[PDB]
């Protein structure tokens, strides 16, 4: 069965682990127990694909974007997040989409742009910036909850689709 290699990157403390664990576990970890590196895998149905998801979990806490670099080479796919209520996370995702392009040496690599933490009030990032951010990169924008579980496949699995029809 096909596999899918995602791999999960973005600020320290958007949210990459517990969107992982929530996809993977169906817990919310509800806890930064920040992250060097993590890879899980889960039999899934995506558009009635019955397929793996392995999941690679990196450290965006970016004292560690030389081991991300090795690391990356390895993904299809990259979960590019950023919180709906940090907005400096938000204008860090150009940099780990410009490490992701320069890693695969390529300008259109199977990408998604996801806000995480839309359950939090404290929202600093209009929707429409980052759907427009997600526009002008060519890829899907979802807007997830790790806490609720709200998008969480969504983004995995939009993902998934992004790896397929390239
Ligand atoms: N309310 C809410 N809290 C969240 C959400 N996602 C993560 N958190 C919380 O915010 C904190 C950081 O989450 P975490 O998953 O560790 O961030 P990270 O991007 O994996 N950290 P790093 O790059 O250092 O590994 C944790 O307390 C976690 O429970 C969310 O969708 N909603
Ligand atoms: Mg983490």
């Amino acid at each position: 069965m096909t596999e899918y290699k995602l791999v999960v990157v973005g600020a320290g403390g958007v949210g990459k682990s517990a969107l992982t664990i929530q996809l993977i576990q169906n817990h919310f970890v509800d806890e930064y127990k920040p992250t060097i590196e993590d890879s899980y895998r889960k039999q899934v149905v995506i558009d009635g694909e019955t397929c793996l998801l392995d999941i690679l979990d990196t450290a965006g806490q970016e004292e560690y974007s030389a081991m991300r670099d090795q690391y990356m080479r390895t993904g299809e796919g990259f979960l590019c997040v950023f919180a709906i209520n940090n907005t400096k996370s938000f204008e860090d995702i150009h940099q780990y989409r410009e490490q992701i392009k320069r890693v695969k040496d390529s300008d259109d690599v199977p990408m998604v742009l996801v806000g995480n933490k839309c359950d939090l009030a404290a929202r600093t990032v209009e929707s429409r910036q980052a759907q427009d951010l997600a526009r002008s990169y060519g890829i899907p924008y979802i807007e997830t909850s790790a806490k609720t579980r709200q998008g969480v496949e969504d983004a995995f699995y939009t993902l998934v689709r992004e790896i397929r029809q390239h």
